[PDB]
C-alpha cells in the first residue's frame, strides 16, 4: 500500500517502500530476529543483544541513501527508481544466509561438520533469497512496482555474491558497465568499502559501549561517480583518504576488542562443540516433511529457515540421554565453567599457519617438553588452539590502493593516492595472525602445566614472547635469548 | 576478585565475587532469553534487550546509591554486608519474569489460571530461593560475612515487601535500605532508573530523568521515627518529570497499540498450546506452560523459546497455535479500530473485560453495512495508565530537605510546585481491534465502535468524523 | 560558487546553497558568533558555551528539511527552489536581532533603559536583515539565483515577524502556499523548526536529554486544506508527542533558562550595563556615536553590539566605569545577590508588567513580628516575575493544530485535550515570583527571609517550599499552610 | 563553604571540594571562560564554541577520579586527602597560562612577536597560579583544609611544569605516581588528554574511541626501577595505541585543519599589526602590549579572545590595517590554500629555517607560462609536526604493565608483542603552502611554484599534483 516508517536507534526514522515491507514480512526474513549479530559476544558484552534483523534494515536503508545521493548530485547517471529498489533489496537481503550465532556457524561449525563443502553466508543468502521470492509470491509484486524479475533478481544476487559465472571483460549480467558503480554499494568486492560496514560499526559500537570513529554520512556527501578504466565507479574526495584509513583501523579495533575477544571466542567454540555432539540427534523438518541435521539444513532452505539460535535452548533443555554430552557442555557455559585461556602469541617473520594444519596444533603443544617439575601431564585433547587472521579485508593488500579519488579543482578526473602521499604513521603491514591457546582442564595444577607447555611451544616454534610470559612461566623464558 | 563488565548504559561496572557467583547460575542466566519489552521488539527493532542486562544495571545502581549514602553519612553505619544484600536484591528482583515479560503475568496467567494470584515479584522470591539452594550459595554468603538467615529474609523483603515495624531482615534505623530496590511507598527506586535509560537507548527515544543527579542529592533523615531517604527540595520538579517520562514511555512504547496486539496474539497461541507443551520439572514430573509457575525447576526452563518451539512444531495438535504465530511472521495482524476513554466517573472493572466484545457487537449503527460482525471478531483491550499508585500522587509520599536545614525532613505539595501539573494521576484507555482484516469488515468495525462509544458516552475517538461520518453527528456532546 | 558542507554536532553534515553562504559571510551574520544562546546560563551550566550563530545554521537547515520533505511527498503543492531558499533564509535570519546575552538584552535591559520604546528581537531581526541585504549587495545575487527581491524579501520578513481586517494578511505568498509561513516562526501555535533546533542543541550542551523527535514529525507532516488555506497537518497519532514537546520546553525553562542563579547573573549584568550606558560609545552610520541603549536605532552600530561589551566593562580602567566594573567583578568572585525564595500567586492570580516596579516596595513594607537586627529597604530587594506557559498565554496550543488520519490523508481534523488524556495540564500558564537580596551578610539574609515569607502570607501566595525552615516564626500564623 | 555540584555534559554531575571552589571563583580562573579551546577551529567547526574553563573543570575532576581509584584499590600507597586535593588543583590549574585562541598565542603569535623569549603556556600557568594564590588569599584557606602551602604549592607547580636522582621537591619517590596524573612527562598518558578527547569529540561532531573509565578501572601502582609508577593491565596495551591514534586523527581532522590554521595565521597577523597600539594595564598602572603582557600576570589576566573584538570594532586609524585583516575573515576572503607535502628525508625542517621557506617557494622556476610573478611575501608556509607526543619515540615503550596472575609485578611490552599493524614511525612533518593573493591567476601561479618547489626539494608528490600542475609533475620520474 504505502511507505512504512520504522524507528531505528542508529539511523532514526527510516522510510520503507511497500515492496521492501513485503520482503520483510516473510518467515525467511523474520528468522533474522533469532540470530545474534555477534554470536557468543553477548556472553561477554551484555549490551550486544542485537540481532541480524535490525542490522539488515540498516544496510538496506544506507544503501538507499547512497544511491539516492548519487542520483541527486549526478542526474546524468540515469539512476532509476528500479535501480534504487534493487540496491535496497540487496542490502536488506545480504544477511539472510547467516546461521545460528552468525560467524560461529560458518566460521567454526560448518568447516568442522562439513569440511568438504565450501559454504559462506553469502551463498546462503542467495539461496535464501531465491526461496523467499518463490515461496511468497514476490515476483508479481516486483512487477507491480516496475521491476523486471529476470534481470533484477539476477542483479540482486550478483550484488550479494558477485558474478555467478566464469566470464573469460564485464562479468555481470544484471546491469551494464555504465551502472558498474551500483555493484560497489552493498558488498564491495574491489576494496570492501560498503554500507554493510558502516551500519555495523555504528550499531555494534552503540550496543557494545564503544565509540565509532568513522563518519559514513560525511562519506556519502563527498562520493561521486567518475570514469575509471572504462567503468563508471564510485570515487571519494581526495582529502577523505585519511578517514578511509581510519575506517579500517576502526574495523580492526572492533575485531581486537570485541569480535575476537578471547572469551567470546571460547564460548563460540564450546557452543560449536555442543552442536557437533548434538548433530546426530537433532532433527529439522524441511521440504515435504523430510528431516535434516544441523549440518545438512544448509541443503534445504525450508529447513534452514528454522535453524536459529533456538537450537542452543533445544539442546540445553533436552531430557534425551542421547543429548546428554551436548547438554553438559552448554550447562558448563551457564555455570561459567569455561575452557581456560592460557595465552596468545604470533608467528614471527614470514611464518603463516595454514588451515590444513590447525588440527595438528594441539598435538604440537602437548609434545612440548618444558624443563620444569609438573604434577600433571596433559594430552592433545586437553588443548584448544585458535588461529585468528586479522587484516584490512584483502589479505596482505592495502585496500586504499584500490580506491579512486577526485579533487576539488577537477571533479570528473579520477586519481590514485599512495600510502606515502598520506602519512608515515600508517601500518607497513596489512595482515597478521594471532594464536590463542586454551585448556579444557580447569584446575589449578592443570592450568599451571598448560602455561609451561604453551610457553615452551612458543619458544620451540620461535613465536613471539607471550606478554605475561615471565610471570606465567619464569623457568621457561630465560632459555630464549631472543626474549631477553 | 571483582569482575568488570562493560554495560552500554552505565559503562564499566565492578561486580563483587559473590554477585558473580549468583549470576553464573541457570536461574539467573535464564534472563538472557527473556525480552525486556516482550512484543515491543516486533514494533521497535532496537528493543532486542533482555532482562539479564537490565538486572545487572539495577544491581549496579542499587550499589551506587547505598555507597553514596554511606559515604556522605557514616553515622548510618552502613556495612559491606548491607551493600551486598541491597545489590543482590537489585540483581534478583527480575528473576520471576516469564516469557515476553509483562505478557506472561499481565495477559497469559490471568487467562490460563484465573483462580491463582501470581506476580513476577512472587516469582522472583521463589526463583531466588531455588537459586540459592540449588547452587550452594549459602556457604559462599557466609564466607563474605553475610548471615544467611537474616540476610536472605532481608533480600526477599526488599523484593516482595513484608512476608509496627513489619520487617524482620533489618531494624527501623535501616529503614532507608528498603527504599532502594523496590520502593513500596512511592515507586522511586533504582529499577526505574535503569529501565528509563536502557529502554530509551534501545528504543531510539531520549530519557529526561537524571538519576546520577538524584543520587548526589539524596540524604537519610528521620521521618515519623523511621530513617528514610530524602530528596533535596529543589529536585521536586525532576521527580514529577520522572513520572511524566514513565507515562510517555508507556504511551509510546510499552502500550503501543500494535505491540499490545502482538502480545495478545502470542498469548492466544500459548493458550492453544498449553495442553500440549510439556515442561519437565523436579523429579521428572511434567508441567504445562500455565503450571510451570508451581515448580521452579520447570520455570527455570520457561523462556521466549516456547515461541519458537510452537512456531517450528510439526505436531498436528499444535496446528492452531502454530497458525496464529505464522500470522505474526506474515504480519497478518488483528487490525486496530480505535481508542476511546471513559468520561466523568466511569471506571471499567476487570470482571467486565470479557463482556466488552459482546457490547461492541451489540451496537446498532444506523448505516448500511455489507457485513455483520460477531463478538468473537472483536478484541477490546483496557489499559490502566497511572503514576504507579492508582489515583494517588506519588510525590505526596516523598520526603525532602532544604539546604539551610539538611536534617529536617519536609513535605512539598503539588500547589507549591506548579499549576501546569496533572490534576489526575490515573486514567483508562480502551482499544478496539478487529480479527477480520478485509476492507468491508474494517469499515463495519469502525461503525460499530463509534456507535458503541456514543451509546456508552465515551470520548469521541480522534478520527471519529473521518472513520464514521454518519455516526458522529448524532452526538451533540461531540458536535 | 558551489554548495558548502558544514559539520554540526547536532545535525551532522549540512549542505548550504551558495546564496546562503553569501548571507552567512557578512558582519551582520557573523556577529552571532559573539552572542551566547543562553546568556547568563553559561555561568551556571558550563557546557552552555554555544552561540546564536550555530543555532541559526541549524534552524536554516531544518527549515530546508521540512520544506523539501513536503515537496517530495506532495509534488502537487508546486514548491519551487525559490520557495525553499526563501524559507531557509528566514530560518537563518530569525536570530539576527538578538543583543548581548540574548534574552537578557530585550527581556531586561532595554525595558529598563528605554521604557518608552517597544522593542523585540524579532523586529531587530527584520531591521538587521534589511541592513544585511543592502550593505552587502545581496539583491543582485538573489536575482542571479531566481529570486524576486521585492516579493521574496517581503516573504522572508513576514516569516520572521508576521504580517507587516483580512482573510489573508500576507503579501509575500498567496493562500495556496500558506503552509510555508508555519515553518520558521509559527504564529498560529508555536510548532516550528526554531524550537526543534534549540531543544536538541541546548540539551546537548547543558547535559540534559531531549525527549521530542523532530525527524519523526517531519516524516508524518502533510499539507491539507483547512478553512480554504493549505496548512501543515500532523498525523493524529502524534498528538501525544506534541503535548510532550511543550512539556519539554517547560522543563528546559524550569531547569535551565530560568534557573534562579542564571537569572540573577543576567540581572547583575543588566545593572552593570545600566551603569555603563552613559560612558560606552558605539560608532554607527556616518561616524555618529551611540549608547548601548540607543544602538538599536542604527543597525551599523547594532552590528557591533555583542557580548564583548561585558569584557570591555570588566577590563576598563576608567574611573567613570568603576561602579559598572565592580558589579561584574562581583560576578567573577561569585559574590552574587542572594536568592531568598520563590512563590506563586494562587489559582488564577496574575501580576502585570506595570506593577513589577512596585513589588520591592511591597516586600519591604511587610511587618514580620520577629525580632530583627537589621531593617531592609525597597532598594535592597529584587523581585523577578516569571511567566511560564505553553507559548500562547492561557491558551492550549494543541487546539490550534490540524491533524489527519491514515484512512483519509487529505482531510484535516481537530483533536481536543479530552480526546487525548486526563493526565495533561488543566492550566497552560502560571507565574513564579523570585525574591533576592542585594545585602548578602548573614543578618540581612535572615531578615530578608522573614519579610519575604510575611509578604507571601499577606498576599496569599503559595507557601515557599522551605518556609518552615527559613521562617519558623512566620509560617504558623497561616493555618492554610 | 560546602561542596558544590556542577553539571558537565561530558562527565555529568561533578562534586567540587570548597577549596577548589575558592580557586575557581577568582578573576585568574574565570578568565578561561573567554578563551576558546580550539582557537580558530570554531571558524570551521561551529560546534566548537567550548572554552578552556569547562575543560579545566573536567581535568580537575578526572584527576580526582584516578587518584581516588588508586587509593581505594591500594591503601598501602598511603594516599592522603591532601594528595588528592593537590592533584585536583594541578588539574584545574594547568590551563591557566593559555592566551587568546589557545595554541595560536604561544604557537604562532609569541614566537613571531618575541622571537628572543622562550614562552610556553605551561610556564604561563605556573606564573598565573602563583598570582592567583597571592592575589586572593588562598594560602590560609589551603592551611584550613590540611594543606601545607610551602610543599604543596611546589608540588602543584611541579605537576604542571616538571622539576623547577629524584628531581622533585613537592613529594618523595614513593609518591612518584602522583606526578603522572595531570601532565605525564614520561609518556603523555594523562587525564588532560582524556578530557579533551571526549569534550572535543562531543563539540566537533566526531566520535571518540578511547575509554578512560576503563583505563581507570585497570590502573595500578607498581614498583619500577625504584619508583612507584602507574601501570596498566597488559590487555589494555591495544587501547593505548588506539588512544594515540585517536589523538593523531583529531589533529588531522580538526586541530590542524588547513583552514582553521590559516584563520589562526590571519588572526596572528592582525595581532602583530595591532601590537604597537593596544594597551593593557598591569600592576601599578604600567601599560603593556599584547606581546609583553606575558611579563605581568595582572595584565595577562586581562588578555583574552576579547582582543579580537576590540580590534574588529576599533575606529582608531592606527588599527586600520589590523581591522582590515579581521574584516577579511568575516567576509571569508581568506588566504588560499595551495597544497600540502611532506619531507621524504629524515631530517626535520628546523624552526630556525621556517622564515626562509616562503623565499624558497618564490625562487622556484617552474617551466610553465605564467601571467603573474609572485614574491616571498605572497606565500605562507606552515610546518606542522605530527607525532605520538614524544618526537620519534614510541610512548608505549615508556609504559609499564602488569598481569592478572601477578598484579604487583611490572613488565614491559614491545610493539612486536602487540601487532604488526602498528606504525613503524611515530613522527612526521606536514608542510602547507598558502597564497595571500587570492585571484584566479595568482592562485594558478602559486600552484606551479609550489609543485616545482616540491620537486626541487624532493618532497612527496602533492595528492592533487597532476591536476593542479600537469606540466610540472612529469619532470619527476620518482613521481611515477
Ligand atoms: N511516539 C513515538 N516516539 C518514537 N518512536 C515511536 C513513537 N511511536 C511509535 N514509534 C516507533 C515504533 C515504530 O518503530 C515506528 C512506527 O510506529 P507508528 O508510527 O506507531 O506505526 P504504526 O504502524 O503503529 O501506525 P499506523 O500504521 O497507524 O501509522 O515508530
Ligand atoms: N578494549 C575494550 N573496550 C571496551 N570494552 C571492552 C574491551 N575489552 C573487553 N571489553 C568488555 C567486555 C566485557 O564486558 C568487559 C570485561 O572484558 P575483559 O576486560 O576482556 O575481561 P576478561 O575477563 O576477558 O579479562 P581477564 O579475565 O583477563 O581480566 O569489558
Ligand atoms: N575528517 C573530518 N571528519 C569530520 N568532520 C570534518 C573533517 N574534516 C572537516 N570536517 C568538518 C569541518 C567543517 O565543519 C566541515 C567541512 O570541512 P572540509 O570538508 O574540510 O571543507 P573545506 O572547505 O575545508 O575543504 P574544501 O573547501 O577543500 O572542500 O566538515
Ligand atoms: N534539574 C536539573 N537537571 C540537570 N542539571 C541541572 C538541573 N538544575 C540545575 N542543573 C545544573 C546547573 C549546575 O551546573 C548544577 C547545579 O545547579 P543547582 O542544583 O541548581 O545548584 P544551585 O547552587 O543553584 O542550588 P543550591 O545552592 O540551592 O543547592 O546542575
Ligand atoms: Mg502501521
Ligand atoms: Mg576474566
Ligand atoms: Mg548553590
Amino acid at each position: 500500500d504505502t511507505m512504512k516508517v520504522i524507528n531505528d536507534p542508529i539511523h532514526g526514522h527510516i522510510e520503507l517502500h511497500p515492496l521492501l515491507v513485503r520482503i520483510i514480512d516473510t518467515p525467511q526474513f523474520q528468522r533474522l530476529r533469532y540470530i545474534k549479530q555477534l554470536g557468543g559476544g553477548y556472553y561477554v558484552f551484555p549490551g550486544a543483544s542485537h540481532n541480524r534483523f535490525e542490522h539488515s534494515l540498516g544496510v538496506g536503508y544506507l544503501a538507499g541513501c547512497l544511491v539516492h545521493a548519487l542520483g541527486e548530485k549526478q542526474p546524468e547517471l540515469q539512476i532509476s527508481e528500479r535501480d534504487v529498489l534493487c540496491v535496497q533489496i540487496a542490502g536488506l537481503c545480504r544477511n539472510l544466509g547467516h546461521g545460528p550465532f552468525s560467524h560461529m556457524f560458518d566460521g567454526r561449525f560448518i568447516p568442522l561438520a562439513r569440511p568438504e563443502v565450501k559454504w559462506t553466508h553469502e551463498q546462503g543468502s542467495v539461496m535464501m533469497f531465491e526461496h523467499l521470492i518463490n515461496s511468497n509470491g514476490i515476483k508479481p509484486v516486483m512487477e507491480q512496482y516496475g521491476l523486471i524479475p529476470e534481470e533484477d533478481i539476477c542483479f540482486i544476487k550478483e550484488q550479494i555474491v558477485g558474478p555467478l559465472e566464469s566470464p573469460v571483460l564485464w562479468p555481470y549480467k544484471g546491469r551494464p558497465e555504465n551502472k558498474s558503480f551500483l555493484y560497489e554499494i552493498v558488498s564491495n568486492k574491489r576494496n570492501g568499502i560498503d554500507v554493510d560496514k558502516w551500519d555495523y560499526f555504528a550499531r555494534d559500537c552503540h550496543h557494545l559501549g564503544i565509540q565509532n570513529n568513522f563518519d559514513y554520512k560525511r562519506f556519502i556527501k563527498f562520493a561521486r561517480v567518475c570514469e575509471v578504466d572504462n567503468e563508471l565507479r564510485i570515487c571519494a574526495r581526495d582529502k577523505e583518504v585519511g578517514n578511509l584509513y581510519d575506517m579500517f583501523h576502526t574495523r580492526n579495533s572492533l575485531h581486537r576488542r570485541a569480535y575476537q575477544h578471547k572469551v567470546g571466542n571460547i564460548i563460540d567454540t564450546m557452543i560449536t562443540d555442543a552442536f557437533l555432539k548434538a548433530d546426530d540427534y537433532i532433527e529439522i523438518t524441511g521440504a515435504g516433511g523430510k528431516k535434516y541435521r544441523i549440518s545438512t539444513a544448509i541443503d534445504d532452505m525450508e529447513a534452514y529457515t528454522k535453524l536459529t539460535d533456538n537450537i542452543f535452548l533445544e539442546i540445553l533443555y533436552s531430557t534425551d540421554p542421547k543429548l546428554k554430552d551436548a547438554r553438559e557442555i552448554l550447562k558448563q557455559i551457564e555455570y561459567r565453567n569455561l575452557f581456560k585461556y592460557v595465552g596468545e602469541t604470533q608467528p614471527t617473520g614470514q611464518i603463516k599457519i595454514k588451515r590444513e594444519d590447525y588440527e595438528s596444533l594441539p598435538k604440537e603443544v602437548a609434545s612440548a617438553k618444558p624443563k620444569v617439575l609438573l604434577d600433571v601431564k596433559l594430552k592433545a585433547e586437553d588443548f584448544i588452539v585458535d588461529v585468528i587472521n586479522m587484516d584490512y579485508g584483502m589479505q596482505e593488500k592495502n585496500p586504499i590502493d584500490h580506491v579512486s579519488f577526485y579533487c576539488k579543482t577537477a571533479p570528473n578526473r579520477a586519481i590514485r593516492i599512495t600510502k606515502n602521499q598520506v602519512s608515515q604513521l600508517l601500518p607497513e603491514k596489512f595482515a597478521e595472525q594471532l594464536i590463542r591457546v586454551y585448556c579444557k582442564k580447569v584446575d589449578r595444577k592443570s592450568l599451571y602445566a598448560a602455561r609451561q607447555y604453551f610457553v615452551q611451544w612458543c619458544a620451540d616454534r620461535n613465536f613471539t614472547k607471550p606478554q605475561d610470559g615471565d610471570v606465567i612461566a619464569p623457568l621457561i623464558t630465560p632459555q630464549k635469548k631472543e626474549w631477553n
